[PDB]
């Protein structure tokens, strides 16, 4: 390994902490790529997440960051938050990008591009519609989900549909940052940022941040129960996005994350500690499903366990329970 590629997979370790290991299980040329691609997507993400930077400013970075991917000395001093190396010593990244067959780096620009543009539109407004919730979703999630599929299918170690198919490809990134949205509640509201579709909180309360009030509890349940059946919908898609993959290395790669998605979802179901705190799963429980999550029989054995530990809890009087049951019975009947 070049020095710069070795200072770029210490910059993933430091970024994706024990992930990490699962990225460097990738087979081929995926590795470097996914490496590469991982690290200037947290460069754009920290742009974008850096409210120290402003509008008139943070435009222009989120519509040329494609470009910067191939001006050698392209970097950015004045961030301000945990993952600033990476803006720091982008040029180290941009150089193993450009070391990328081309392949690789045109799906990585062409994202990054897609990606800003969609980023900047949202700087100006809050998410209304769960219509816009998905168009927001697409832009910081979604479109991940679809590049990867690309290095995927580009690099020939899955077939091209999986690339192709963006629909799929994107529900796998909604299914993650739904459920990241749905987790971070309270986290998020202490950061001054909302995220949660105000079409959907404004039908309980009259501010998002109500939620975190103690008279509220009951209402604040229900929205985040709304929410999760939500995000439900998008499992009949992982599902079938998983199917379809015939390399080892990029099943655990995809699979893993959906799985722990999954869990932390049913531990956030109808559960009050969403308002009050971080609800995480258990490590022990995470290093189970992830080494679990290796074949598609025993993925859909996690999902429809979790799935019948949700439909078990739905309270009668909530008022998403049917909707809730629907989609949890269209999950089970799939596969
Ligand atoms: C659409 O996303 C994928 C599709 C297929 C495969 C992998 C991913 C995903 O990585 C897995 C999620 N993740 C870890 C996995 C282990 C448990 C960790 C935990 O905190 O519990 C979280 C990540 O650190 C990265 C991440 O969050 N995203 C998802 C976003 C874009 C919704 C923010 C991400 C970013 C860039 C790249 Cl190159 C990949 C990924």
């Amino acid at each position: 390994l070049s020095s710069s590629l070795k200072t770029c997979y210490k910059y993933l370790n430091q970024t994706s902490r024990s992930f990490a290991a699962v990225i460097q299980a990738l087979d081929g040329e995926m590795r470097n790529a996914v490496c590469i691609f991982y690290l200037v997507l947290r460069a754009l993400d920290t742009l974008e997440d850096d409210m120290t930077i402003s509008v008139e400013k943070k435009v222009p970075l989120l519509h040329n960051f494609h470009s910067f991917l191939y001006q050698p000395d392209w970097r950015f001093m004045e961030s301000k938050e945990k993952d600033r190396q990476v803006l720091e010593d982008f040029p180290t990244i941009s150089l193993e990008f450009r070391n990328l067959a081309e392949k690789y780096q045109t799906v990585i620009a062409d994202i990054c591009r897609r990606m800003g543009i969609g980023m900047a539109e949202f700087l100006d407004k809050h998410v209304t519609s769960e219509q816009e919730w998905d168009k927001y979703c697409h832009y910081v999630a979604g479109l991940v989900g679809i590049g990867l599929s690309r290095l995927f299918s580009a690099s020939e170690f899955e077939d091209p549909l999986v690339g192709e198919d963006t629909e799929r490809a994107n529900s796998m990134g909604l299914f993650l940052q739904k459920t990241n949205i749905i987790r971070d509640y309270l986290e998020d509201q202490q950061g001054g940022r909302e995220f949660w579709p105000q079409e959907v909180w404004s039908r309980y309360v009259k501010k998002l941040g109500d939620f975190a009030k103690p008279e509220n509890i009951d209402l604040a349940v229900q929205c985040l129960n709304e929410l999760i059946t939500n995000a439900l919908h998008h499992i009949p898609d992982v599902i079938t996005y998983l199917s379809r993959l015939r390399n080892q290395s990029v099943f655990n790669f995809c699979a893993i994350p959906q799985v722990m998605a999954i869990a932390t979802l049913a531990a956030c179901y109808n559960n009050q500690q969403v308002f009050k705190g971080a609800v995480k799963i258990r490590k022990g429980q995470a290093v189970t499903l992830m080494m679990d999550a290796t074949n598609m029989p025993a993925v859909k054995a996690i999902i429809y366990q979790y799935m019948e530990e949700i439909y078990h809890r739905i309270p009668d009087s909530d008022p998403s329970s049917s909707k809730t049951r629907q989609i949890i019975s269209t999950i089970r009947t799939q596969n």
